[PDB]
């Protein structure tokens, strides 16, 4: 199509041309907050119908954590084709996060790297703005249009699992999903969240507040990790996730790691790396913690899908829903539709009755 050429050719260029990459998604937020985008030319078909975490989505392409860390354009996300919005991380407290700048392009690996170190509203800011369109929400997604909330720790809390156990009673009740945040690479100490004593008691402690909410008001737990973790990390999560019953897994968050063969200048910068490099790292992430749940935990697959085969690839590896972040900053909102189209066009091509069918489908070769 024109509008994703035109895009990928001419808007998208001139922009980065233009602005600062944290400028610029400043400048997207407000735009999206205000609807001023096309709006959907793209009609989700029937195929892309996914029933998972308590809810259906109406598409299988969610807008990952990040890019509205404040509850702020939500309406504007759903209005770009979205089929669920999470937004997040948010903290506490307020908090600025780290000095700028904090977001750096490296157009050469399609990639970003960040060091924003959740800076946040804090839960108030962001439980008022979500409650003044709470029915509204509600409506979505009966519709098929779910809403999940990622909640992260502030950076001077003298205890982690306090600060998730207030986000899951402040934000749980305006939640379809949580998401606890272990996984960002820009927050000191956060990711040994993940070792295996800690994630369990950290746990324990996010799913007895969760039960003791109101049973309309008791959203579904996830737990985001990073790409970086070793063998034993996978295997102990697996187990917890397991022991506990949690809900989901989001897999994953940015990379500390820097593959060989990066170009851009830029690519020793401090932070998670996003994109095109992460995308491999990220779908073989997804395929094993999917083989050590035995398929039974949902997973939501993130890292560098920019096409219906990036996706594709991720819910063969057992994904059931797929995010996207990085690829929209490249190419701007037509990569959503585009994304959409192309999975539809290869779950046909590939004998899939829809996106349910294919879910883990490598596994089973
Ligand atoms: C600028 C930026 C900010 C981000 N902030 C968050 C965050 O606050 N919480 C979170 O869980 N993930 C965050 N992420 C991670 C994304 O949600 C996603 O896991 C990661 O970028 C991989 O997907 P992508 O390659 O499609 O961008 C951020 C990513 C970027 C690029
Ligand atoms: O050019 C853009 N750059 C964007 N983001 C960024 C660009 C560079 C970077 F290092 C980081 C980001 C980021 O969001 O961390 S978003 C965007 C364009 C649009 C994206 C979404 C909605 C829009 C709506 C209207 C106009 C442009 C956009
Ligand atoms: O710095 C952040 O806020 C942040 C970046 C990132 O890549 N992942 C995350 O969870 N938080």
């Amino acid at each position: 199509t024109g509008d994703e050429r035109f895009y990928a050719e001419h808007l998208m260029p001139t922009l980065q041309g233009l602005l600062d990459p944290e400028s610029a998604h400043r400048l997207a937020v407000r735009f999206t907050s205000l609807g001023l985008l096309p709006r959907a030319r793209f009609q989700d078909s029937d195929m892309l119908e996914v029933r998972v975490l308590g809810h259906k989505f109406r598409n299988p392409v969610g807008i990952a954590a990040g890019f509205d860390k404040h509850g702020e354009a939500v309406d504007g996300l759903y209005k770009m084709g979205f089929g669920f919005v999470e937004i997040g991380s948010v903290t506490p407290k307020p908090q600025e996060g780290n000095p700028r700048p904090r977001v750096f392009r490296l157009p050469e690996d399609q990639a970003v790297i960040n060091r924003y170190g959740f800076n946040s509203h804090g839960l108030s800011v962001v439980e008022h703005r979500l409650r003044a369109r709470q029915q509204k929400q509600a409506k979505l997604t009966e519709d098929g249009l779910p809403l999940g909330v990622n909640l992260g720790k502030n950076k001077t809390s003298v205890d982690a699992a306090e600060d998730y156990a207030e986000g899951v009673r402040v934000l749980g009740p305006l939640a379809d999903y949580l998401v606890v945040n272990v996984s960002s690479p820009n927050t000191a100490g956060l990711r040994s969240l993940q070792g295996k004593a800690e994630l369990r008691r950290l746990l324990t402690k996010v799913l007895q507040e969760r039960d003791g909410l109101r049973r309309v008001h008791r959203p579904a737990v996830l737990v985001k990790i990073a790409p970086d973790l070793t063998s034993q990390d996978k295997e102990d999560i697996a187990s917890v996730v397991k022991e506990l019953g949690i809900d989901g897994l989001i897999v994953t968050n940015t990379t500390v790691s820097r593959p060989a063969g990066l170009q851009g200048a830029l690519r020793s910068e401090t932070g998670g790396l996003s994109g095109k490099p992460l995308r491999d790292l990220s779908t073989q992430t997804i395929r094993e913690m999917y083989a050590l749940t035995q398929g039974r935990v949902p997973i939501i697959g993130v890292g560098g899908v920019s096409s219906g085969q990036d996706a594709l690839e991720k819910i063969r590896a057992g994904a059931s829903l797929v995010q996207l972040y990085t690829a929209l900053t490249f190419w701007g909102p037509p990569v959503v539709g585009k994304v959409k189209r192309e999975l539809e066009a290869l779950l046909k091509e590939q004998g899939f009755g829809g996106v349910t069918d294919a879910i883990g489908a490598d596994h089973r070769r």
